[PDB]
Formats: structure tokens, sequence, C-alpha cells
């Protein structure tokens, strides 16, 4: 009867004695080691005085696991655990000293996400997400991927869109301090200003440009005719732009990073390029330099602290 620890958040260690002629399951109910499903397996010898991820089954454990995912999904853990089992096969090569990750999987939109992220600041709410994410920020990225896709509800191999990956992750960062006021010009109705905060405050569809965004882009009017709505304020320390792909000009030091898409909707492949010295293109494992990029384009970060217009 071996000493073994269970645990949901591996921070909480519960001590058992187990029963060498009954399984886990048997004992624990649904039960995992370094995410490999032992639920139906007997307790070996080189099992003693280890760590099992057990389903909370008591209220302690369920107060725990809230405490640590911020979800009470029943699912969560499995899910989490079916993704680990893949992620840590996966390979995470440091590429111009950001961590990458090698095309497996159909893991391009996970990678340019993961390469996008050590380039913006975000505070994760869940301690999972937060502790997995400075652990990935040093190289160690598979946990951070199985919590990814968990909390995205996505498998390993499902294709993948970054801008809603990064959607996901947002509304699970603390973005309250973030700040958009809108203004928009219609002819007839006048003006109208709006006051976005969290996630809508960040996140932008219909262009790549922030510039243009400050200058004014065109929306239909309820009323009917078209409008002007351009940036009024932001308070953020990045915004990320996007826009269905399309050829567009990335100029070195006018932008933090992109997210190229190439190919039909649902049906290509992301690369991402950051603005260090130069331009450098990260494709999974690969990296090419130039001083120029035309490609198509789907997202654009770009740095903030505090903008107010001087349009009157
Ligand atoms: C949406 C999506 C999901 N849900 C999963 C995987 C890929 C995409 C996608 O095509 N995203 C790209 C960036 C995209 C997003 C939005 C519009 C697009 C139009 C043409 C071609 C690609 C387009
Ligand atoms: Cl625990
Ligand atoms: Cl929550
Ligand atoms: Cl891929
Ligand atoms: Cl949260
Ligand atoms: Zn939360
Ligand atoms: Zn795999
Ligand atoms: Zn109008
Ligand atoms: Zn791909």
């Amino acid at each position: 009867t071996i000493k073994v620890f269970t645990t949901v958040d591996n921070i909480n260690l519960h001590t058992q004695v187990v029963d060498m002629s009954m399984t886990y399951g048997q004992q624990f109910g649904p039960t995992y080691l370094d995410g490999a499903d032992v639920t139906k397996i007997k307790p070996h010898n080189s099992h003693e005085g280890k760590t099992f991820y057990v389903l909370p089954n008591d209220d302690t454990l369920r107060v725990e696991a809230f405490e640590y995912y911020h979800t009470t999904d029943p699912s969560f853990l499995g899910r989490y655990m079916s993704a680990l089992n893949h992620t840590k096969k996966w390979k995470y090569p440091q590429v111009n000293g950001l961590t990458s990750i090698k095309w497996a999987d159909n893991n391009c939109y996970l990678a340019t996400a993961l390469l996008t992220l050590q380039q913006i600041e975000l505070k994760f709410n869940p301690p999972a997400l937060q502790d997995a994410y400075y652990r990935a920020r040093a190289g160690e990225a598979a946990n951070f991927c199985a919590l990814i896709l968990a909390y995205c509800n996505k498998t390993v191999g499902e294709l993948g869109d970054v801008r809603e990956t990064m959607s996901y992750l947002f509304q699970h960062a603390n973005l309250d301090s973030c700040k958009r006021v809108l203004n928009v010009v219609c002819k007839t109705c006048g003006q109208q200003q709006t006051t976005l905060k969290g996630v809508e405050a960040v996140m932008y569809m219909g262009t790549l440009s922030y510039e243009q965004f400050k200058k004014g882009v065109q929306i239909p009017c309820t009323c009917g005719k078209q409008a002007t709505k351009y940036l009024v304020q932001q308070e953020s320390p990045f915004v990320m732009m996007s826009a269905p792909p399309a050829q567009y000009e990335l100029k070195h030091g006018t932008f933090t990073c992109a997210s190229e898409y190439t190919g039909n909707y649902q049906c290509g492949h992301y690369k991402h390029i950051t603005s260090k010295e130069t331009l450098y293109c990260i494709d999974g494992a690969l990296l090419t330099k130039s001083s120029e990029y035309k490609g198509p384009i789907t997202d654009v970060f770009y740095k903030e602290n505090s903008y107010t217009t001087t349009i009157k």
C-alpha cells in the first residue's frame, strides 16, 4: 500500500494511503500522472510518493480547483490532461529570444499566440494561467499550451484562429483599467461618444492600422448613412487591430508584432512577424529576417500607454 499525493492544482498536496489491489479509479475517481489517464490502472511501486491529479470529488478539492483555474466545469481537468499529453511532446525552440513551437497538430495559431504573449503586457486572473505564463516565458511552455487549449475548448489538431484565441485569453486577464473612448460622426445624426472597457477596449475588427483608427474609419450608421468612427482616448498597454487577411506592408518600428495568415478561411497557416532591430518572420522553428515585409496580415499589435486625440 504505497503513499502518494493527490492534487487538483499541484500546490495543495493531500497524502493518501492507496490499496495496491485496487485501481486509482476505484479509490480516487479519474486520476492522472503527468497528463496520462491512470484511472483503469493498479498502483505500481515506482508510483510511491508521486503526485496524482484527481477530479475534485469533495468540497476542499472543488474550492481549490476553482481558486486555481477559475472554472467549476467538471470536464476542464480531463480536457487539460488530454491536451498536455500532446503538448509535452511538442518542441519549444528559442527563436530570436522568444519561445516558439515546432509545427505539429495544426498548432501554428498557438505558436503565434504564444509569441505574441511574450511581447505585450498582460496579467492572467486564474493562478493556473499566470503561473504557466511565467513558466512559458522561461522556456517551459507545454503546460501553458495545454491550458490555452482547455480554456478555448479546443483539442489538439483542431484548427484555430489567433484573434479568437487572444479574445478568450483576454477575457481571463485583468484588463479592467483598459478604456477606449470612441466618437461616431454622422452628417444627419451628429456625434455620439461611447466608452468601452476591458477586452472591447483593446481589440478592434475591421482595420490593421492603429493610425487609420485615430483618423477615422467608415462604418454604417443605424440611421442608414455612412459615418466616421475615430479613437478619442485610449488607456491600455497595447492594442490589437484585426481585419480579414489582405496584402499589407509592415514597417520596422511602427508596430510590435503581427499575425500573417496564408490560405482560405479555416484552411490556412499562420506565421508571426516581430519588429526588433529588423523584421523577423517566425514560422514554428524557422526564422527569416528582412528590412521590409508585404504579406497577408490579419492581426497587428501596437504599444500604447495613454492616447488623447487632437480632433475637436
Ligand atoms: C476563423 C478561423 C477559425 N475559426 C479557425 C481557423 C482559422 C480561421 C481563419 O480562417 N482565420 C483567418 C485569420 C480569417 C479570419 C477572418 C476572415 C477570413 C477571411 C478569409 C480568410 C481567412 C480569414
Ligand atoms: Cl489540490
Ligand atoms: Cl472567474
Ligand atoms: Cl500548423
Ligand atoms: Cl478568469
Ligand atoms: Zn476569473
Ligand atoms: Zn500530438
Ligand atoms: Zn446617422
Ligand atoms: Zn498551420
